[PDB]
C-alpha cells in the first residue's frame, strides 16, 4: 500500500525557523565558514514527503518465518508490567509538546489532576476502543548539518509523527517495560542499545577477530520507517504478545497497534488534515525497539538466503552492521547482492548498496567506527569514533543559538575518549561555560534517545566510569584518524590544535584556579594540554554514579527523559 497519502495541506512550522548558522562572535571561533552549517526547516518539508512516498511490496519466505518463530521463542520467557500513570508522568520530559486538551509537560510531571483526568480517560478509551485511528501530528525536524559538496546537495527536513501527550503517557504505562526488557532477551548479543560506546568496541573488536578471513558490512534501507509495512507492525505486536502481561497491557498494546502503530491521519500544526500514515509513526514509544526487531528479523531472514559464512550482526533501529567468513572478492559481491534482493522482498530496499569491507577501522555503524590510540602507559586502546563534522556544526549553532538538546553535552560523554571531543569540545564549551558561570547549570543532553539532565562539572567521574582513566591521556592516535579530522577541520574552517591547546591550557588554568569540582574538571579533562602533567588517579566520585539504564534500550522518538 502507499506508506502515505497526502490531501494537499503543507507540512507547517509553530515558530519561526532559522536556515542558517547566525554570525556570532562565539560560533565563529570554533569555525569560521557559517555559510557550511545549516538547520533544515519546514521549506524542504515537501522533498522528504516525495521521498518518502511510494508503494510498500513484500513477499514473506521460510527463512522469514523460522527467525521469526525463534524470535517469538525468545520472547516468550519475557514478563512486563503495567507503568502506574506516575511512574509514567515521571518518564515525560519537561518541554515534551503540551496536549491539545489544556494541559502540558509540567502538569503531567506535577500530576495535576487535570492531566490525570485526561490520562485515565484516554487509557480507559484505549482498553473500550480497539479501531478508531488516533490522531496524529507531523512536523518537519530542525537539524542543523553541514553541506556535503560531493552529494550534489543539502538534506531536507525529516518529518516527526507524533500522537497526543496524553496518548504517550498510555504508551508508558503500556510499553515502557516490554521495550526496555524485551529487545536484548530476543535479540542477545546483536542488540546494539545494550552497549556503552566501549562495550559495542568491544564486540565489534572480538568479532571481528573471531573470524578468520573477516568481512563487514553495514545495511543502509532507503527510508527505513517508510518501508514498514502493515505486516511488519502486526508481527512486531505479536512478539510483544509474546511476553506474560497484564490482561489490561493485552489489550492497551493491541488498541495503540490497532488504532496509531499500524497507521492514521496526520495533522499539520494549523489543525488542517495532511493525510494519512500506514508506515512507522516516527515519534512513538515503540519506534526504536519496533525498527531494531523488524530490521534484526528482515536482516537475519536474509543472512540466510545469501548464505553468508559464520556471520554476526549488530542491530540499532535500522542501522545494520553484519560480520562474517570473507569467500573471495567476487563471491562476497555476489553474497551482497543476494542479501539486498532478499530484503528488497521484505520491504527493506537499499539506499546505498552494501559493499564488502576487509578493514575494521573502515565499517562505519551507527554513524560511528573502531579507532585506535595508546594510553598513558603506551599500550594499545581501542575506542569508538566518527567523523566530526556534524558534532562540530552542531556545536557552532548550539553556541550561537539557545538549544533545548545540548548535543555538545552528549557528543562530549559519548565520544570522550577522541582527539576532536577533547581538543575542541570541552575547550570550546569549558570556555563559555567559564565565561558564563555556568559550570553548575545542569543541561538537557541525549543518549540513545533519552533525554538526560546532567551537570558539567560531574563530566570526569562519568568519563571515567564510561570510557575508564584512559579516555584523559590518548595520544598517537591513528593516521586516518588524525587525516579525517585535520580535514574536517579546514572545511568547517575550524582553528587547528597548536590554537586550541593554547586555549585549553587558558581554560584549565581557570579551572584549577576555582577549586572544588571546577579543579578536577581543569586537571583531568585538559591534562593533554600541559608540558608537566599531573597524575590522573581514580577519582572517588565515579564509584557512585548510577550509570546503569544508560545503556539499556534505545528510545528515540520515544519521548523518555531520565532524572
Ligand atoms: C601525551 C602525548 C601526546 C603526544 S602528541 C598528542 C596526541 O597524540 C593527541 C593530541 C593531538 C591530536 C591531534 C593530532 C593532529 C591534529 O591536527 C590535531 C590533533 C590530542 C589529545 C587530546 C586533544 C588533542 O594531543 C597531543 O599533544 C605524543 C606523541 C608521541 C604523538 C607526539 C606522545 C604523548 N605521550
Amino acid at each position: 500500500s502507499m506508506s502515505y497519502t497526502w490531501t494537499g495541506a503543507l507540512i507547517t512550522p509553530c515558530a519561526a525557523e532559522e536556515s542558517k548558522l547566525p554570525i556570532n562572535a562565539l560560533s565563529n571561533s570554533l569555525l569560521r565558514h557559517h555559510n557550511m552549517v545549516y538547520a533544515t526547516t519546514s521549506r524542504s518539508a515537501g522533498q522528504r514527503q516525495k521521498k518518502v512516498t511510494f508503494d510498500r511490496l513484500q513477499v514473506l519466505d521460510d527463512h522469514y518465518r523460522d527467525v521469526l518463530k525463534e524470535m517469538k521463542a525468545k520472547a516468550s520467557t519475557v514478563k512486563a508490567k503495567l507503568l502506574s500513570v506516575e511512574e509514567a508522568c515521571k518518564l515525560t520530559p519537561p518541554h515534551s509538546a503540551k496536549s491539545k486538551y489544556g494541559y502540558g509537560a509540567k502538569d503531567v510531571r506535577n500530576l495535576s489532576s487535570r492531566a490525570v483526568n485526561h490520562i485515565h480517560s484516554v487509557w480507559k478509551d484505549l482498553l473500550e476502543d480497539t479501531v478508531t485511528p488516533i490522531d496524529t501530528t507531523i512536523m518537519a525536524k530542525n537539524e542543523v548539518f553541514c553541506v556535503q559538496p560531493e552529494k550534489g546537495g543539502r538534506k531536507p527536513a525529516r518529518l516527526i509523527v507524533f500522537p497526543d501527550l496524553g496518548v504517550r503517557v498510555c504508551e508508558k504505562m503500556a510499553l515502557y517495560d516490554v521495550v526496555s526488557t524485551l529487545p536484548q532477551v530476543v535479540m542477545g548479543s546483536s542488540y546494539g542499545f545494550q552497549y556503552s560506546p566501549g562495550q559495542r568496541v568491544e564486540f565489534l573488536v572480538n568479532t571481528w577477530k573471531s573470524k578468520k578471513n573477516p568481512m563487514g558490512f553495514s545495511y543502509d534501507t532507503r527510508c527505513f520507517d517508510s518501508t514498514v509495512t502493515e505486516n511488519d507492525i502486526r508481527v512486531e505486536e505479536s512478539i510483544y504478545q509474546c511476553c506474560d502481561l497484564a490482561p489490561e497491557a493485552r489489550q492497551a498494546i493491541k488498541s495503540l497497534t490497532e488504532r496509531l502503530y499500524i497507521g492514521g491521519p496526520l495533522t499539520n500544526s494549523k489543525g488542517q488534515n495532511c493525510g494519512y500514515r500506514r508506515c512507522r509513526a516516527s515519534g512513538v514509544l515503540t519506534t526504536s525497539c519496533g525498527n531494531t526487531l523488524t530490521c534484526y528479523l528482515k536482516a537475519s531472514a536474509a543472512c540466510r538466503a545469501a548464505k553468508l559464512q559464520d556471520c554476526t550482526m549488530l542491530v540499532n533501529g535500522d542501522d545494520l552492521v553484519v560480520i562474517c567468513e570473507s569467500a573471495g572478492t567476487q563471491e562476497d559481491a555476489a553474497s551482497l547482492r543476494v542479501f539486498t534482493e532478499a530484503m528488497t522482498r521484505y520491504s527493506a530496499p537499499p539506499g546505498d548498496p552494501p559493499q564488502p569491507e576487509y578493514d575494521l577501522e573502515l565499517i562505519t555503524s551507527c554513524s560511528s567506527n573502531v579507532s585506535v590510540a595508546h594510553d598513558a602507559s603506551g599500550k594499545r586502546v581501542y575506542y569508538l569514533t566518527r567523523d566530526p563534522t556534524t558534532p562540530l556544526a552542531r556545536a557552532a549553532w548550539e553556541t550561537a543559538r539557545h538549544t533545548p538538546v545540548n548535543s555538545w553535552l552528549g557528543n562530549i560523554i559519548m565520544y570522550a575518549p577522541t582527539l576532536w571531543a577533547r581538543m575542541i569540545l570541552m575547550t570550546h564549551f569549558f570556555s563559555i561555560l567559564l565565561a558564563q558561570e555556568q559550570l553548575e547549570k545542569a543541561l538537557d543532553c541525549q543518549i540513545y534517545g533519552a533525554c538526560y539532565s546532567i551537570e558539567p562539572l560531574d563530566l570526569p567521574q562519568i568519563i571515567e566510569r564510561l570510557h575508564g582513566l584512559s579516555a584523559f591521556s590518548l595520544h598517537s592516535y591513528s593516521p586516518g584518524e588524525i587525516n579525517r579530522v585535520a580535514s574536517c577541520l579546514r572545511k568547517l574552517g575550524v582553528p587547528p590544535l597548536r590554537v586550541w591547546r593554547h586555549r585549553a591550557r587558558s581554560v584549565r588554568a581557570r579551572l584549577l584556579s576555582q577549586g572544588g569540582r571546577a579543579a578536577t574538571c581543569g586537571k583531568y579533562l585538559f591534562n593533554w594540554a600541559v608540558k608537566t602533567k599531573l597524575k590522573l588517579t581514580p577519582i572517588p566520585a565515579a564509584s557512585q554514579l548510577d550509570l546503569s539504564g544508560w545503556f539499556v534500550a534505545g528510545y528515540s522518538g520515544g519521548d523518555i527523559y531520565h532524572s
